[PDB]
DNA sequence: GCCCTGGCG
DNA sequence: CGCCAGGGC
């Protein structure tokens, strides 16, 4: 299984082994980008990302996670923010990889894992359609070879 | 780098 | 909702 193996391979370039794992991927729309929009998050994701109480509908929200960077082979800190005037959800400080525009599509891979040891957390791999990008092979491993990809969309599954 | 807030169909 | 947009520091 393709994407059995490729999550694997990302628990064990933190250190871990993969118990079980969730994923949520996106196909990102042009607004989109590590920061200064974010990645919009959709409402039917939410779940995959951690509780952030919002004690104050009326009130902006933030919150971070850990995550690790799979570009980067490195422990980061996301921000999870709300913003109440829409009201919605964005991840910002990803890989500046997500910044470029001319090699669309891009996506963006989350994966939520349980560890063998008992241990549990965030993963975010990324990619765009330009010379030696990796969307190709990603988005047939996240959503098969029978759909089309298109800007915006995503899936949220077990893995 | 990431903040925040204007808007649209 | 899903998405477009842009100035501040």
């Amino acid at each position: 299984n393709e994407l059995i193996k490729y999550a694997k391979e990302l628990v064990r370039s933190a250190g871990k082994t993969l118990k079980s794992a969730a994923m949520f991927a996106k196909v990102l729309t042009p607004n989109d980008d590590s920061g200064r929009h974010g990645v919009l998050v959709p409402t039917e994701a939410y779940s995959f990302f951690p509780d952030m109480p919002i004690s104050d509908p009326s009130q902006n929200a933030t919150s971070n996670f850990p995550a690790f960077d799979s570009l980067s082979k490195t422990h980061k800190t996301l921000a999870y923010k709300y913003y109440e005037r829409y009201p919605e959800r964005r991840i910002t400080r990803m890989h500046g990889l997500l910044n470029e525009r001319n090699y669309d599509p891009r996506l963006t891979i989350f994966l939520f894992a349980r560890h063998t040891d008992g241990s549990s957390g965030y993963y975010f791999d990324c990619a765009n359609s330009g010379s030696g990008g990796r969307f190709e092979v990603l988005f047939a491993l996240c959503f098969g070879e029978a759909i089309s990809p298109k800007a915006g969309l995503f899936v949220v599954r077990p893995i």
